[PDB]
């Protein structure tokens, strides 16, 4: 980092992930100690008590790569994240556009703003077995729209190039009012959330655009990804980011 | 549209003062409630549990004004802060130099790295009356050199343009190896710490340089300032920053 832009985006990553203050993690799942562990935050493997994103430094770097590549290569369209929690990844995305004075692209912030949904009879058996809803409280997942908006405002990044899509993805995605995406960041964990968004948002991903699957390490998510790719004849290389996330670049 | 440098420095101020995550204050002195209060942090009036500086946004803005003016006007010399706590003001100063790619000035970080000193028989009576040592634990003041170095490194700002001066100001200042200062930021609270640094560091402040007195609202500090200015015939206007700090600009 040397230029003002490089310094800003570097600091923004360290700030939204709270490498700066090194907040404790929630203790849930396979995590058994609250201590901040550098390696865990680096790879987005903990559940921050305070930080605005849980995706970690490697997945923030990937998001920067994808947005910057889209700008560099003239890939048209907006940035959408499905599953935003406290908003840190979307805050970073808006910051990237701000750094490069991009005025013609929007960051779409899609979430229930309620955490994971209760399991229903419609759910895939793998989703029903996992029952992600049981973890909502343990990792402070339910985060209101007002809270997320407040978080954007603390960075000076709440403006008309940030638009919110509140509700369940099955309700918000089919008629979401974007025409094209350059980056589609999927971070909803379940077979259902992944299939919802691949079905309803992926067709608007421009060729040359990036599809990021945050939760590929989760069997149910991975199942949706393969079902969807097999259905559509998608063979674009799945590239690992860290121990959780992957992405591909959409070929024409 | 804000430049990369503007975006970086704005974010750095919000981060070192922790406007981003809004940490509670310690309950000490006249502060009886732990809540983060926006107005208190804006004017540096609380005792942050986590933030790297307690000086607040108004005094951070002052520091930026002083450093940028020195750079712009070609006032020679380094930046020294006497009394750094967790290092956030000095981290900000180093960030300013980084933002403008200044490679030939150093940020000097001077502190006991142990909190306020124990009172002795040699202390000024106003300092003995205050006995600031009694507040060390209450506001988590003692902060080791290793911790402060770690804090710099979290921002990517620990490099050879940051130099540390560990020990009591009366011992470290007379032979501190800087030749010239552009900004002398005094933040030691007491008659003693203020007089130590005015006596031993102020003569190295360049004409056109800035002398910042963080704790001018404290009677003992103010007494040292006036005693020193009267002795040396200094009549440069004392300009108020907020409810605590003032500064003057040294005329030749
Ligand atoms: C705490 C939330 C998290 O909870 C778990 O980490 C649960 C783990 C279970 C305890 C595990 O079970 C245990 O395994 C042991 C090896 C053997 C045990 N023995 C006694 C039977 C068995 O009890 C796992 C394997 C259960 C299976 C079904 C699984 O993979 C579930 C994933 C749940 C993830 C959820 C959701 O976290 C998401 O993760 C993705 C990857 C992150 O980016 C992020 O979005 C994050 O959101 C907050
Ligand atoms: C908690 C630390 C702080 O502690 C106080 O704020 C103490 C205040 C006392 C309680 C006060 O007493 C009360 O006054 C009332 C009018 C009447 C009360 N009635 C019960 C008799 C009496 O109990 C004061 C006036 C006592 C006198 C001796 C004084 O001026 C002490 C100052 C100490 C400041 C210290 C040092 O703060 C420094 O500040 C500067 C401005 C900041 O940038 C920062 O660096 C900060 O350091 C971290
Ligand atoms: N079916 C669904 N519809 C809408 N939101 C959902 C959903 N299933 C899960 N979510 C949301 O998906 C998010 C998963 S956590 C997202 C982490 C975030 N990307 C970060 O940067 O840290 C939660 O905020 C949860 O409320
Ligand atoms: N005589 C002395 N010599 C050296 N350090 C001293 C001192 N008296 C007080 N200190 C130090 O002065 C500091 C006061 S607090 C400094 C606040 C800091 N400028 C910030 O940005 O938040 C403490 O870190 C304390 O250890
Ligand atoms: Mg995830
Ligand atoms: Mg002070």
């Amino acid at each position: 980092p040397s230029t003002g832009v490089e310094l800003y985006l570097d600091l923004l990553k360290r700030t939204v992930s709270n490498f700066i203050y090194q907040d404790a993690t929630h203790v849930a799942g396979l995590i058994t100690e609250a201590a901040f562990v550098e390696e865990a935050r680096e790879s987005g493997e903990d559940y921050p008590t305070v930080a605005h994103t849980m995706i970690g430094m490697k997945r923030l770097n990937n998001l920067q790569h994808c947005v910057e590549s889209a700008l560099r290569d003239g890939v048209p369209g907006d940035v959408l994240e499905t599953g935003v929690w406290r908003g840190g990844a979307c805050i970073f995305a808006r910051g990237i556009l701000k750094a490069y004075d991009v005025r013609d692209r929007t960051v779409w912030v899609a979430d229930s703003f309620q955490g994971f949904p209760k399991i229903t009879d419609d759910d895939h058996p793998m989703d029903a077995e996992m029952n992600l809803h049981q973890y909502n409280e343990a990792v402070d997942l339910p985060t209101s729209l007002a809270t997320v908006q407040r978080n954007f405002s603390r960075y000076g990044l709440l403006d008309d190039q940030v638009r919110f899509l509140p509700g369940w993805f099955k309700d918000t995605m089919p008629t979401a009012p974007f025409e094209r995406l350059a980056v589609l960041r999927m971070d909803g964990d379940s077979y259902g959330a992944t299939m919802d968004v691949l079905t309803h948002a992926y067709p608007r991903l421009s060729p040359g655009g990036f599809a990021i699957i945050d939760d590929y390490c989760i069997p149910a998510c991975r199942e949706a990804v393969h079902e969807y790719r097999d259905r559509h004849g998608i063979s674009d290389e799945i590239v690992e980011i860290d121990r959780q996330g992957v992405y591909w670049r959409r070929s024409a």
